[PDB]
C-alpha cells in the first residue's frame, strides 16, 4: 500500500514541476550537448560578447529595467538578481501546486520559502551547468565560467562555488522526475527557523522523503547509495546558502552602490 500510495503522490509533485518550472534538465542538457536542433546558444565569454547579447538575446527582464548602469562585474551580479527572483516566483508556485504546502497557513509558507528557496534554486541550478559554463535567457545564451572567473571580487567569488557544487550534483545524474521530489524535500523542511507547525511540516517531508527513496529505487535500480548521497546533499546546500549569504552580507557592506532586490533583502533580513 505505502509503496503504491508514494507513487501516486510523486506523480503529482512531477505534475506540479512540469506545470510551472520554466526549463526541465532534460530540455537544459539537450541544448547543453548541442544535441540536433537548428539553434545553437550565443557563448558569452567576454565583453564584447555580453554586449552583443544584450543587444541581440531575449531576456525575461529588459536591460532598460534593471537598475541604473556601474560596471560589467554589477552587471552580470543584476541580470543574476534578476534570474533569482525569477526562479522564486517558479517555486513559490511549484510549491503552490503541492496540496500539502497549500494546506498550511500562509504564514508558514512564507517561512518554509524563505529559508528554502536558495538551497532550492542552487540544486536546480546544476540543470543548466555544465563544467565549461551555464545557460542564460531561456537557453538562447551559453555563459562561460572563465568568464564569470574574470569578474572582479566579490562577485567571482560568490559565482564558483556554485559550479563547484553542481558539477558533482550533475554526477548523480537524477532527471526531472528525481528533481521534483527532491526540490519538495528541499521547501517542505521542518527545520527552518520560526515555523508555525513544526510536527506538520516534519510529516509532509518524511513523506516526500519515502516518496523519494522509492522513486529511486524504481528510477535507479542500479545506483546503490543514492538516497543517502542525496540526504548527503541536501546538508551540503545548507552549507553552500550559508556561505552564499555570508557573501551578500559583505556585498552589501562593501559594494554600496550595488542595488539589491527588495524581495531578496527581505530573504537575508534575519538569517
Ligand atoms: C539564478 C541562478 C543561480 N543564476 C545566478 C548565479 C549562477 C551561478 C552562480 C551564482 C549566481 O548568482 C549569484 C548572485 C545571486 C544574487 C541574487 C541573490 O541575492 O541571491 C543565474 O541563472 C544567472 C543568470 C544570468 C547570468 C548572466 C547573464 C548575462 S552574463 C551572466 C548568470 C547566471
Ligand atoms: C514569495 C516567497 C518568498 C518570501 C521571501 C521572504 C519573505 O520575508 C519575510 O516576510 C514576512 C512577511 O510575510 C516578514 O514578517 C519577515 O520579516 C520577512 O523576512
Amino acid at each position: 500500500p505505502q509503496v503504491a500510495d508514494l507513487k501516486a503522490f510523486s506523480k503529482h509533485i512531477y505534475n506540479a514541476y512540469l506545470k510551472n518550472f520554466n526549463m526541465t534538465k532534460k530540455k537544459a542538457r539537450s541544448i547543453l550537448t548541442g544535441k540536433a536542433s537548428h539553434t545553437a546558444p550565443f557563448v558569452i565569454h567576454d565583453i564584447e560578447t555580453l554586449w552583443q547579447a544584450e543587444k541581440g538575446l531575449v531576456w525575461k527582464q529588459l536591460v532598460n529595467g534593471l537598475p541604473p548602469y556601474k560596471e560589467i562585474s554589477v552587471h552580470v551580479f543584476y541580470r543574476c538578481q534578476c534570474t533569482t527572483v525569477e526562479t522564486v516566483r517558479e517555486l513559490t508556485e511549484f510549491a503552490k501546486s503541492i496540496p500539502s504546502f497549500s494546506s498550511l497557513f500562509l504564514n508558514d509558507q512564507v517561512t518554509l520559502l524563505k529559508y528554502g528557496v536558495h538551497e532550492a534554486i542552487f540544486a536546480m541550478l546544476a540543470s543548466i551547468v555544465n563544467k565549461d559554463g551555464l545557460l542564460v535567457a531561456n537557453g538562447s545564451g551559453f555563459v562561460t565560467r572563465e568568464f564569470l572567473r574574470s569578474l572582479r571580487k566579490p562577485f567571482s567569488d560568490i559565482i564558483e562555488p556554485k559550479f563547484e557544487f553542481a558539477v558533482k550534483f550533475n554526477a548523480l545524474e537524477l532527471d526531472d522526475s528525481d528533481l521534483a521530489l527532491f526540490i519538495a524535500a528541499i521547501i517542505l523542511c521542518g527545520d527552518r527557523p520560526g515555523l508555525m507547525n513544526v510536527p506538520r511540516v516534519e510529516a509532509i517531508q518524511d513523506t516526500i522523503l519515502r516518496a523519494l527513496e522509492f522513486h529511486l529505487q524504481a528510477n535507479h535500480p542500479d545506483a546503490q547509495y543514492l538516497f543517502p548521497k542525496l540526504l548527503q546533499k541536501m546538508a551540503d546546500l545548507r552549507q553552500l546558502v550559508t556561505e552564499h549569504a555570508q557573501m551578500m552580507q559583505r556585498i552589501k557592506k562593501t559594494e554600496t552602490e550595488t542595488s539589491l532586490h527588495p524581495l531578496l533583502q527581505e530573504i537575508y533580513k534575519d538569517m
